[PDB]
């Protein structure tokens, strides 16, 4: 069976295994084709529970260890099957819909959700998170997509986009000189 809601699905796992995890996805769930594409923990991440980085090539998944080392397995495994579904979009070169999650990601996350019984979701927040998150978003077109601790990452209450209004604008702009293409809101 690939049904993932077994016993242990609604509690935490002290000793989760990433690796085993993916390579698992991988081979049950997206047909063997993202071995180019990588998986680590973040400790140091809190922006996003999971991201993805694609060099435009290789794909990089990041897991917040922060945000998930508490939480139930289902949390892991579904923010890491959302994150590979993206993956698989990028590797198949089908990452075309204007929308972050358009009928492409919802034809992936329908399917695995039917063979597991799991609750893949468009949405980046855990089920049973209230309204209080921030849904202006923006990411930047330069290399820190890849850096470490934002991965390009700016999440705002409002449309107030990153500028020279911001303590840390010059920094980036030292560090990373790219431009922040908004996302949510
Ligand atoms: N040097 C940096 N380069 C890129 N982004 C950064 C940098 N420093 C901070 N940020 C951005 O600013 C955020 C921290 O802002 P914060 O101090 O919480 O104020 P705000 O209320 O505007 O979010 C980070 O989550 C990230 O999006
Ligand atoms: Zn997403
Ligand atoms: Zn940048």
């Amino acid at each position: 069976s690939l049904s993932l809601v077994d016993a242990s699905w609604e509690l935490v796992d002290p000793t989760p295994d990433l690796q085993a995890l993916f390579v698992q996805f991988n081979d049950q769930f997206f047909w063997g084709q993202l071995e180019a594409v990588e998986v680590k923990w973040s400790v140091r991440m809190t922006l996003c529970a999971g991201i993805c980085s694609y060099e435009g090539g290789m794909c990089s998944i990041r897991l917040s260890e922060p945000l998930l080392k508490l939480r139930p397995r289902k949390d892991l495994v579904e923010t890491l099957l959302h994150e590979m579904i993206h993956a698989y979009l990028f590797v198949t070169n089908n990452d075309k819909d204007r929308e972050g999650h358009g009928p492409e990601f919802c034809k992936h996350m329908h399917r695995i959700n039917s063979l597991t019984g799991a609750n893949i979701t468009v949405y980046h927040t855990f089920h049973d998170e209230v309204d209080e998150y921030r849904r202006h978003w923006w990411r930047c077109n330069g290399p820190c997509q890849h850096r470490p601790p934002y991965y390009g990452y700016v999440k705002r209450a409002t449309n107030r986009e990153p500028s020279a209004h911001d303590y840390w604008w010059a920094e980036h702009q030292k560090t990373c000189g790219g431009t922040y293409i908004k996302i949510k809101e």
